């Protein structure tokens, strides 16, 4: 059996090519999934561009996908052929200190290894994952926005300890993570201030996602202080995100694995009793929660475009586009 | 120098009389409030029935009220005459361990003393309260008058339940004043909210409009179990059903109105399921400010039923006992 | 091929039953719509109850709905599969004296015929309507489904009342589906808007957020008289309390839901005060587009009470008469 | 007794002198008002500049004012000493075809004569006006003094424009005294209001707080077209808007000022070009009530004492003025 796939033998977007590949077969504890939709994320871009080493080489990227189970590996029970599933993207052992306390994305054994980075991912017709990573859902186009976009945002909001009344600023609120951070900050009862430079073009979308106000970076300085800043853009908005925080403010940062180094004002940190909280991925337990919330309609998938596998390079480049407002998906 | 008020020299609903009393005067750290609206709650009823002892005697009840500052006593800054305010109803010292950790309703010096139970209350044209308890508000005062007991109690129950988004929250007594706010807060916190009511045939849609995702009779609630959280402001009435529907790690939060009750608690089920049985009363002084701002922002909603003049206080207490419809009963002096 | 639908073969609320029925197919100039939301209105109640004759029989009611275009029939253009639409509910020919002057609800060829009364309606998964009656909208379809009766009727009443800024406009039945939008349009045209309601405490906040400057009981409205305009969407229910509040040159704009509505008019008061009694029904096809555009812009608001599934259609229709109800009841097939 | 007043004997701001004058006495049908606030408008500037003849001479200008009734003339009833009032500025006879149909500003007997132009006006401690022109008000007289010209002229333009909810209304010169109320009335009537300004950054927030849905420069407005209504308080829209910005059935209303007009475009688009001036006496009562109810708002820039009347008038032309200038005698 042969399948279509987007693969690169050397990093660089220019080397990402449509190829024909041996359709993998699921081993013990694994399932084979017919990928229906895969997300296009800064992480996928950075994998292809070479900012993070991938395996195997040549490499099929794509760390966020949903599809239908094609074959269950020997001794696999719990999910079976025909089941629509969405895939939690971290490999985890289930027996180390981190997995047993819920932080599967910190697994000491797998290093937090990401499907589509340390294994072949979803920019292909078929992919093999662990069966325990595959979550049956009745939601697949919307579900394919969950493994990175929604789950990362949930994990940030969870780690910020937002409480009703608290002023929450979301930097990068039009990005895949930020759009779900707006939603989760509102669902936890926050007063939600969404920040984008394109406020005029995007204000309707962001309020639809739960924002109480949309602000440019310079206006947010005037709306300070905030009790929480959710900043999924890494080091990119560090200067603005730290200075708008009030007493006891929580700055939650996540990122897409690219170089990020900043200058921390210790005097302000200790004087204001601010917390700078790292977040990455999400817990395996909370992925089930995010899937159920999508099924219940309590969170929403904001889609910009769906592209065939053959347009994967243009889809990746559309992450940079000022006209893009929402998620870009690939459909093998 | 004189004011109208409702008062009783001895307990009993029959003994609640419209009188003329000496208009009280604010001392230092106090304000005098022209009462615009006072809530009618189970607590007030039980004070007038004698189920809870009041002081002084004879007694003006009314522990939930809003109005306009008429006079500021010595040393008072930050409120002036004309200010519409809604009154936090727990006296608190600010210096004990409970106050200093924010549990001002547990003050060790005042014993949690409730305005209108250990002081004269708001069933009167005027009342005196500490200035630090009077919160300035731009909300309509009829709606503000639902906050000191109804909303704040419900908030404090929901806060003590550590509700996480997605968790299933059942609210028992969801048509009552506390319960209808418990539905709103459970939803505001991301819960999936199931309002339980024997009257679902009549109250289903009003409870949906308060934020419930579904409304269930008790028999349907058994089939919808398990729940992660049960909020029960009605004390001992619903105990076996509220406790039986809880899942692993479930939290049962109970509040009451100082009527005595006892339940039979199966500790084996409690420890086998790692359930928590959590008492809640009143709310935190800091959280009352938050509740006031949430009303002003329209993030929660005051469900009102009828306003009665002071002279119909007996009719008003009766309407609490057998309501024509769901919502808060107010007294307007 | 088969769809679920609420239908009745003889009138009476007890005979409205969930059935399976042939999915209808769109003939020329017609579209098939997957109904997302249908309004529950007094008009739908009166059709099911027998006050109005429906065709065909057995009959699927529901004159107010929005949804997603599923199939376009022969000859249809500019309306494609998946387009969310809300349905103008009057059948019109486009060529008679009434249609050509804009009064499409007065069409002389179709007789003003209302979709879901003279055709099968929206209390089903699918309904076929004329393509030109389907208005594309980017509004949430839950909100859009409050427009074809509630907002459009209200708009048409306010428009025919010649309201000018400053004028005192009383809206009776102000919490009904039409009334709540009539508050909004009277205010949008510049009126000083008095919402008249006897349950004033319960509905004041919602009516003020719809744009009422004040909320008065009917007896307070007698004391606040004179008014320049009464918007009255309740048939004959309010006439005997409200007609007397109009001053000189006042306009009494009457609409209703097709039940008997005979009243006694004092011709002497009418001619002595130069009052106009102005009939209003439905609205103009052109104005429906405007009302849809105003909802998309946020200039008018849909005030929802609850959404029921199609199986609960009898409960939804009876909730229309509930003392508990404030706001729109929707059916979601 | 004597009063302070600004008067001129020959035209020109530099000839507007502070003098002492006999306080006038109210005759039949008149009241004496102690002026509290008087507006500064282009009309007062042009009267003082000599562009409009005035009487009597020497002349006290000031056509927009509010104050307190000090004395009622013989036989006057209805309004009483001590009443705060704001003055409708058109003399009207009450008996001709215009007055009887409500167009008092068109009165055929008085010629539309304006108080402070054909009578001594409000830039003085006291002024005499007809009793029927004084409207009692519970509004702050500071804000009331913005109504007889600013608010009323704008109301009359929006009235004559037949604005329907949803119509797109462009207001030219939107920071002017009339323009800023025109923004408000266009919004109060349901319009979608585009305020046009060359000073867009300086005034955007002020125009939004007056009810403008957008603030545009003249070149940005070319793209927002077409408009159903163009309100042009000063007759200057031809410098900021091509006649082509008006849509089908479009209405252009001007309350001030020769221009060149494509008749073919006018009849082909069924456009209306509509003149407006002052306001109807009945509508003045309505404007006063809307201010009292907070439904329209007075945007003030500065208040000057009567001694600074020359600076107040000249401030009408300052590029730094955003809002109304008042004199307080
Ligand atoms: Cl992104
Ligand atoms: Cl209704
Ligand atoms: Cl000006
Ligand atoms: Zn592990
Ligand atoms: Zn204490
Ligand atoms: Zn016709
Ligand atoms: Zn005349």
């Amino acid at each position: 059996h042969e399948m279509r796939a987007a693969a690169f033998s050397t990093p660089g977007l220019e080397n990402l090519k449509l190829v024909e590949a041996e359709t993998p077969r699921p081993g013990p504890g694994e399932v084979l999934i017919r990928v229906k939709y895969a997300g296009v994320n800064p992480l996928d871009y950075n994998v292809v561009a070479g900012a993070v080493k991938a395996s195997p080489m040549p490499h099929i990227p794509g760390s966020e996908f949903a599809g239908v189970v094609e074959e269950a590996g020997p001794g696999v029970t719990g999910v079976s052929r025909g089941d629509p599933v969405v895939v939690y993207n971290r490999l985890y052992c289930g027996h180390c200190r981190q997995c047993l306390t819920g932080w599967t994305q910190m697994c000491e054994v797998t290093g937090g290894g990401i499907i589509g980075i340390v294994t072949q991912g979803g920019y292909a017709e078929y992919a093999v994952v662990p069966a325990k990573n595959a979550v049956a859902t009745r939601a697949l186009k919307e579900a394919a926005t969950l493994p990175i976009g929604a789950l990362t945002a949930w994990n940030m909001a969870y780690r910020a300890s937002i409480s009703p009344g608290e002023k929450v600023a979301v930097v990068g609120a039009t990005g895949n993570v930020g759009i779900y951070a707006v939603q989760f900050a509102k669902l936890l009862g926050g007063e939600v201030y969404a920040i984008s430079r394109r406020k005029a073009k995007v204000e309707s979308i962001l309020k639809s996602a739960g924002a109480d106000a949309v602000l440019t970076p310079d206006e947010a300085k005037s709306a300070a202080p905030f009790d929480v800043v959710l900043d999924p853009t890494g080091s990119a908005s560090w200067d603005l995100s730290f200075g708008v925080l009030g007493r006891g403010g929580r700055y939650v940062t996540a990122g897409a694995l690219t170089g990020a180094e900043v200058r921390l004002d210790l005097r302000r940190l200790y004087g204001m009793q601010i917390l700078v909280i790292g977040a990455t991925g999400g817990r395996r337990a909370d992925f089930n929660t995010v899937v159920r919330l999508l099924e219940a309609g309590r969170i929403k998938a904001f889609l910009h475009n769906v592209y065939p596998l053959a347009d994967v390079r243009k889809a990746l480049e559309e992450l940079r586009s000022p006209e893009r407002v929402g998620k870009v998906l690939i459909a093998p």
